[PDB]
């Protein structure tokens, strides 16, 4: 029941390219509608709409520092150690995800292609050419440009010109099947924009910020080692988790489907992980509305090690608070069902 109930399943959005051309004011519109408290939403943005001509031109792009994916465990319980490999380009990369040694095995529908995940993760481990810094975006496109949101996250860039790679700037993400990010929410527990430019299709799995405590309780009793060493240990990126385990320990969630041409916005506090079906390219960045503010405040960060200094943003929008803060007096309680303030106008 709180496992099936629709206001924090994961929406899916149509928008029109007069609602599209407000990148801060539509992701208000579709808090306004609910997307948030499932962690993860689908924008689908309109037909018309390329960020970029063509994508035969990259053959010689470099990726510096793919990694190959090595996992271990047993039932439904896994730790993913990325292993640094030499620089390739993406023609070489390409090559690799095609061969038969690595492509997408044979398949009906999605949840054939899901047990087939879960069952060989542990094997064959693939290349991910992760993290690239860099941008597929054409210079001039004006809209939902992952390299130039403008949101309020750029305020540590307006008052000291620090920038934090992937964070502030955009990564691209070159997958190949069976590929895999692992459970987690955002640096800072921040929003992400996620955009896969071409190929085949990001799975992805995402747990309610209002159940998101109970992934946390499910970790630590699995990994207690890893919580002794580090109280948010989950931040490191390592641990997967599998859609049986969670259903089997009441951890609400559900999972969607990515395909070439889509965007995927994860929400403050939102966690989620996933796969790539196959040779694919995604863009991603974080970014910020004035909601986030506080999941800033109270992320319980790594303790044994990326750090954004809240005193900026609690200066500049929550000035009588920032005293009271200081303190550590400010016990506000966060809501996670509660839409954006610059969400009241849709109503
Ligand atoms: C410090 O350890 C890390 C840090 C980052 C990663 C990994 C390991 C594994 C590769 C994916 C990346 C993260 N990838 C994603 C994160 N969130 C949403 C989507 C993706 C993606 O891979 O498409
Ligand atoms: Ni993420
Ligand atoms: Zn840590």
């Amino acid at each position: 029941s709180e496992t099936l109930n629709p206001s924090a399943r994961i929406m899916t959005f149509y928008p029109t390219m007069e609602e599209f051309r407000n990148f801060s004011r539509y992701i208000a519109y579709i808090e306004s509608q609910g997307a948030h408290r499932a962690g993860l939403a689908k924008v689908v943005p309109p037909k018309e709409w390329k960020p970029r001509a063509s994508y035969d031109d990259i053959d010689d792009l470099v990726i510096p520092a793919p990694i190959q994916q090595l996992v271990t465990g047993q039932s439904g319980l896994f730790t993913q150690y990325n292993i640094q490999k030499k620089a390739m380009t993406v023609r070489e990369f390409r090559k690799i995800a095609n061969s038969d040694k690595y492509c997408t095995p044979r398949y009906s529908e999605f949840e054939e292609l899901e047990r087939k995940y879960w069952k060989n993760l542990t094997f064959n481990p693939p290349i991910y050419g992760a993290d690239v810094n860099g941008t597929l975006y054409e210079k001039h496109v004006d809209e939902w440009n992952i390299g130039r949101l403008r949101t309020i996250l750029d305020l540590v860039e307006k008052e000291s010109g620090i920038t934090i790679e992937g964070v502030n700037t955009p990564y691209l993400y070159f997958g190949m099947w069976k590929t895999s990010f692992a459970w987690h929410t955002e640096d800072m527990d921040l929003y992400s924009i996620n955009y896969l430019h071409f190929g085949e299709p990001k799975s992805w799995y995402s747990v309610p910020p209002e159940h998101g405590k109970r992934l946390e309780r499910l970790a630590k009793g699995f990994f207690p080692g890893s919580a002794q060493s580090c109280e948010a240990f989950l931040r490191h990126k390592m641990t997967l988790i599998s859609p049986l385990m969670l259903k089997k320990y009441g951890i609400p969630f559900d999972k969607v489907t990515q395909e070439a041409g889509e965007f995927m916005i994860t929400f403050p506090y939102g966690y989620h992980a996933g796969f790539n079906h196959g040779f694919n390219c995604a863009e991603s960045t974080n970014f910020a509305t004035r909601r986030w503010i506080e999941y800033g405040k109270q992320a319980v960060l790594c303790s044994c090690r990326v750090k954004i200094s809240m005193d900026v943003f609690v200066r500049k929008f929550q000035p009588e608070r920032y005293k009271l803060w200081k303190a550590g007096k400010d016990n506000t309680v966060i809501d996670h069902t509660l839409p954006t303030p610059e969400a009241a106008e849709f109503l």
